[PDB]
C-alpha cells in the first residue's frame, strides 16, 4: 500500500463532476474544484484546470494527472508549514501517510488547527492522539473515512485498508 492507493480507495474516481460530501463540486479522485453553488463556475474551473474545453467530463489519464498534482502539493504544502513540518518529520513513512491525507481532505490550513493532536503525535502518545483526534467535526461528517485514517495514524500499520 502507499499514499497514492490510500487515497484512491478514500476518494474514489468520477470522471464527471459531481458534488463531494460537503456539496462542493469536485472531479476526479477527489479534485475540489469550488466551493462557488455555480455549475458553470465549476465547469470554468475545470477547463481551466485540465487546458482544454472539457464539457464537465474527463478522462481517466486526466483524473490521474489532477491527483498527481494535488498529493504532489499537498506533501509540500506540510512541508512548507512552520507547524506541520515538524510533525512530519518526526513520524515514520506509514503515519506520514495518514498526515497526508488529512490535509489532503482538509488544507493545510485545517489540518495545523489540530493543535493539540499534532502535539500528541510529536511525543509519540498514539492512544490519546487518536482519542483527541475523535473530538472534532471531522469525525462526526465522514466518520468512516475519519476512522481509517486514525487507525493507521495510530498503529503505523495499513490495516484498515486491508
Ligand atoms: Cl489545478
Ligand atoms: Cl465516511
Amino acid at each position: 500500500m502507499n499514499i497514492f492507493e490510500m487515497l484512491r480507495i478514500d476518494e474514489g474516481l468520477r470522471l464527471k463532476i459531481y458534488k463531494d460530501t460537503e456539496g462542493y463540486y469536485t472531479i476526479g479522485i477527489g479534485h475540489l474544484l469550488t466551493k462557488s453553488p455555480s455549475l458553470n463556475a465549476a465547469k470554468s474551473e475545470l477547463d481551466k484546470a485540465i487546458g482544454r474545453n472539457t464539457n464537465g467530463v474527463i478522462t481517466k489519464d486526466e483524473a490521474e494527472k489532477l491527483f498527481n498534482q494535488d498529493v504532489d502539493a499537498a506533501v509540500r504544502g506540510i512541508l512548507r508549514n512552520a507547524k506541520l513540518k515538524p510533525v512530519y518529520d518526526s513520524l515514520d513513512a506509514v503515519r506520514r501517510a495518514a498526515l497526508i491525507n488529512m490535509v489532503f481532505q482538509m488544507g493545510e490550513t485545517g489540518v495545523a488547527g489540530f493543535t493539540n493532536s499534532l502535539r500528541m503525535a510529536q511525543q509519540k502518545r498514539w492512544d490519546e492522539m487518536a482519542v483527541n483526534l475523535a473530538k472534532s467535526r471531522w469525525y462526526n461528517q465522514t466518520p468512516n473515512r475519519a476512522k481509517r485514517v486514525i487507525t493507521t495514524f495510530r498503529t503505523g500499520t495499513w490495516d484498515a485498508y486491508k
